[PDB]
């Protein structure tokens, strides 16, 4: 509790939305920051879990499931969604 | 994939901590918003879990830890650094 | 299909209904027919059963969670929708 | 508990239906509607299961059985019954 | 928030019209619905205020211009349009 | 008195809802039209006022209530109300 690495600080923005897919509610936060390489922090708000997330882990299937904690139909549902807010 | 509740906006101040207390090392980025107010969300980067966190979360022991996915020690590690912040 | 017992069609009036609890979405359909005992008769879209419901159904409770196949978080929220409607 | 995402009240017919075959009886209720054009929906009475079925599920082997929750020798009638039906 | 007493619709002709009288402006918005089938209700679109005016509420002196909440001068003006909607 | 800027007519749905909360009984009418910036025009059938609502028109506190002319404890009834029967555009 001694010693400490860094303590930086940036002012970037966080989206919240809550839309719906077909038997699925979802409600998600999106931070984006140049502190990262374009991948923008994708949080779950509803399972309290969230990854980083760029074009090429939207390409690997099996993952938006595995990392935000939702059953394969879940994933692409949200799959589809970040695949129009992420550049 | 057809109906939207509801997507507000917020620009917001961003923390990320890295520190390294006794048995293990911690890699945290904090993020605090009006939405949920006297309420702040902090985001363990090694473990992707997360949790939103007022004084009376940090006094509920078991909690912290659980919320993240952690042993006791990190979750007194962590509630330790809480503590000071908010 | 070696002897037919009935086929009438009286008429009836049904109601789509589609909501979103805290975490969850609802799709169902309310059918009250003549035929009943001024019972209210609803499918869950999403789950395939149904049930023909009274006041004294739903007083009784873990019964909608039972007869429509949900467990009793949605169970309970669809209880409290047909509470509020009921004429 | 909140946010209804549709709610359309409307009247529609509801054929109730009772007929007989080489074993068991058969007690059903057919309810057409605007809404899903293409299809008819079936409510088994005495198993509160149901289904949204058109002229390409009748198509489909241990379908009717599974979703009517009913044998396979039973679905096959119920199928065969459906046919003079739909279409 | 629980208990509805009615939840009815009515597909109705609603049409809005515009003058400009000798000194002001005027956008009013007639509903004529089945509900309240003697009747067609007015909203004053600049005031929201509104009401349902009968042929025998526009007889009565600074009625209209009561209901809308308007100047006997407007209210004159607007009786003198709904003269020619109601009989 | 003489002259008229628009005489335009539409085929509308017109909700017509009422139900009991904790503290009162509320009468509405609901008319979803295609000429309003996709808002909602909620009256209040039992005071003779109305607004054109949309999601934001509800989160500016009192707001229902001053419009629609109710005590805010009515307003906020009413705004729980509307909040389940509103969208977004």
């Amino acid at each position: 509790i001694d010693m400490y690495l860094y303590d930086d600080n940036e002012e970037s923005q966080v989206q919240f939305v809550g839309f719906v897919g077909e038997h699925s509610r979802y409600d998600l936060m999106l931070v984006h920051t140049n502190r990262h390489y374009g991948k923008t922090l994708v949080l779950n708000m509803q399972t309290n879990k969230f990854g980083i997330i760029g074009t090429d882990d939207l390409k690997e299937e099996g993952y938006i499931a595995h990392i935000l904690g939702v059953n394969a139909e879940e994933g692409d549902e949200i799959t589809e969604y970040l695949n129009e807010v992420i550049h």
